[PDB]
């Protein structure tokens, strides 16, 4: 994709930088602003699993502290926001490991 605000879209689900507007074809879904980077990261981020340090540090920074478990609150709320065109079954677990976002399931 080349342009930085450009829509970033993968399987039906696109993602829109400039208005925040998360699709599932052309169906709008709803989720907060921490449940949307999650999904922006994701995105851009695919097929490889990554630690809840990891999307810690990628998604909520470092000048605020939470724990790992925060990161499955949210992961629930994204997969919750996703079921409608059944894009949840993108974000996947990695049991005991961490998490990926991947087109194949």
């Amino acid at each position: 994709p080349m342009a930085v605000e450009e829509v970033i879209e993968m399987q039906g689900l696109s993602l829109d930088p400039t208005s925040h507007r998360v699709m599932a074809g052309e169906e709008p879904l709803e989720m907060g602003p921490t449940e949307f980077k999650l999904l922006h990261f994701f995105m851009t981020h695919p097929e490889r699993v990554y630690s809840r340090e990891q999307l810690l540090n990628h998604v909520w920074g470092t000048n605020v502290y939470v724990e790992d478990r925060t990161v499955d609150v949210h992961i629930r709320r994204l997969r919750k926001a996703l079921e409608p065109g059944g894009h949840d079954r993108m974000v996947q677990t990695v049991r005991g490991t961490g998490y990926r976002f991947s087109t194949r399931f």
